């Protein structure tokens, strides 16, 4: 029984308010559940120093960058984990390059002990997308859907929660004229529409190997309780079999 | 031919951003030759937080209470440790932060478990890693504090590196307390040296004692910025204390 919730980038980006409504959405479930948390950039370092070409040309200049990227996804992990802190919620920060170690943007090396003993004592840990080390490339940019995919194959929780700005995965584009929401997703159907982010769609794809996964908007408090009790609401994508 | 340096908590701050960037540049002064893992130790921003909610009694009594402290600690850890990875940044050293708390676990004060593969690779790519005193988790008693010496103590027996040098308040070890007006520096250290002190800090000389075995130890006064070159280039500076045979 444990729940890994993924606060997409733009939901909380700071919006101090939302933050507050997903805390006190998770304090009515802990600590009779365990929660994992992960959430994005809110970005600008990273595109400046070109993080994702890896340590080729200055690198020099890409470490500096590397480092200063590393600090300011400190900084805003810290708003986060501050605002759970003044919930009653023992939000305690996870740094991602610690643990994590990439291939192709992929993890392919990871330490999780901790995170279990975290979770055992009753703390909810927060990791971020983050910078990181790669095995090809030196460093690149490890996104919170890649923790999120290798979370959910080694520790196996009971449903991935991605909080999104719309209500969903759509039929057409979201931002569109006739878009359907599809309610229940299915394989098929996200094979139809990568054909046509793909990336979180191919890593909803892996996840649903391991657990239920949620497509819901972040933005209405209600819809993350409605997830985790398992109730209609948003995109739902079944457990594989 | 590895460094190990730990900058004392009544060092760094009690924040002193002019020690810090002496540091800095007397490891500019070897870097990229020479590969460096720094540990700081909680300075004015780890400790009022850490005895305000009594960490080190584990999780007892008010539990909830003990859990925000914990990370009320851990996040004030990581706002100094900012402060001196900003510092090493703009002296164009390649600083990086390791969460001391991500990697370890604690037992009786010591880590049991370690995560070193990513440090590993940090000082294979030219970096600077950056590791800190730290709220911790403990198997025994739930949540404890993690000193920077026992943190020095594991990256010793495990990177075994080629020497380890604390960066202190003193100039290094004295026959006694500094504060007698009858106190002279030690140049030399040994073990038997090391046990008359004991029987009368003491975590810190203990932890010198295992840290011993694999790597020469250093200890210097932090506050003046050619002492940390010397200990690096094997001068006479400080208090020695020679890898045990
Ligand atoms: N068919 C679709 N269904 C839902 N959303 C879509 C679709 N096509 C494009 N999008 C948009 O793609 C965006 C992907 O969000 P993204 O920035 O990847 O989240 P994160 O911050 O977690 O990386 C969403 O904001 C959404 O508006
Ligand atoms: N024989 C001795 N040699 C050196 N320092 C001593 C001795 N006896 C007592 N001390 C004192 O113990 C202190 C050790 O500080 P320490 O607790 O190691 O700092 P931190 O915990 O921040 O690393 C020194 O400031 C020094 O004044
Ligand atoms: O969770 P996301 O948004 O997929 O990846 C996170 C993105 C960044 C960019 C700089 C540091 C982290
Ligand atoms: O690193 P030091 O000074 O040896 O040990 C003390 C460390 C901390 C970190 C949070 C509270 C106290």
């Amino acid at each position: 029984h444990m729940i890994i919730i993924k606060l997409g980038g733009s939901v909380i980006s700071f919006h101090r308010h939302i933050v507050e409504q997903i805390a006190e959405e998770i304090a009515q479930f802990y600590p009779d559940e365990s929660f994992i948390l992960v959430h994005g950039g809110g970005h600008p370092n990273a595109r400046e120093y070109k993080i994702t070409e890896g340590l080729v040309g200055d690198v020099d200049r890409k470490r500096i960058g590397f480092s200063k990227t590393h600090q300011a996804m400190l900084k805003l992990n810290d708003l986060i984990i501050q605002t759970f802190l003044e919930k009653g919620l023992p939000a305690y920060s996870v740094s991602s390059s610690s643990i994590f170690l990439l291939e192709n943007k992929e993890v392919v090396y990871g330490e999780l002990e901790i995170l279990r003993k975290l979770l055992e004592l009753k703390f909810i840990p927060v990791l971020f997308g983050d910078t990181a080390i790669a095995l090809d490339k030196g460093i690149d940019i490890l996104s919170g859907d890649q923790i999120v995919s290798y979370l959910a194959k080694m520790l196996k929780p009971s449903k991935v929660i991605f909080l999104m700005d719309v209500d969903g995965i759509y039929d057409r584009n979201p931002k569109e004229r006739d878009a359907k929401l599809i309610e229940e997703l299915n394989v098929e159907e996200i094979r139809h529409l990568l054909e046509s982010i793909g990336n979180k769609l191919r890593e909803a794809l892996k996840i649903a190997k391991h657990s239920e996964v949620y497509f819901i908007n972040g933005k209405v408090k209600e819809n993350l309780g409605k997830a985790i009790r398992g109730e209609k609401v948003g995109t739902r994508l079944r457990k594989l079999e």
